[PDB]
């Protein structure tokens, strides 16, 4: 499932990932944006064997189990292939479990350098929320 921008924040909020630890909406939009163009079904192979998963690209180094990345971690308790479904509660489920792992949403590269300190509130004006 490919969400439209205010769509997937209102799923986001429905599922409580807005403000969760301190990181506002717009933030979770940025981040999906830039790690899958909002699209449930990314998967992208990493240099190290491991396999980032779904709207957020969550890695089979640490989060979920695809049998596939050795020494891994499951740390969310699922198959990497839930963080695919057209229904985000997985993905968003084990985003809050990453996001206070310790280093807040810097753990998605890809928001700290593109939506890091830049006006997230964009990625949800005009949203019915
Ligand atoms: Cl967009
Ligand atoms: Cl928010
Ligand atoms: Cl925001
Ligand atoms: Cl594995
Ligand atoms: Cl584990
Ligand atoms: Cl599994
Ligand atoms: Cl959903
Ligand atoms: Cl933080
Ligand atoms: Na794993």
């Amino acid at each position: 499932k490919v969400f439209g921008r205010c769509e997937l924040a209102a799923a986001m909020k429905r599922h409580g990932l807005d403000n969760y630890r301190g990181y506002s909406l717009g933030n979770w939009v940025c981040a999906a944006k830039f790690e899958s163009n909002f699209n449930t079904q990314a998967t992208n192979r990493n240099t190290d064997g491991s396999t980032d998963y779904g709207i957020l690209q969550i890695n089979s180094r640490w989060w979920c189990n695809d049998g596939r990345t050795p020494g891994s971690r499951n740390l969310c308790n699922i198959p990497c292939s839930a963080l695919l479904s057209s229904d985000i509660t997985a993905s968003v489920n084990c985003a809050k479990k990453i996001v206070s792992d310790g280093n807040g949403m810097n753990a998605w590269v890809a928001w700290r350098n593109r939506c890091k300190g830049t006006d997230v509130q964009a990625w949800i004006r005009g949203c019915r929320l």
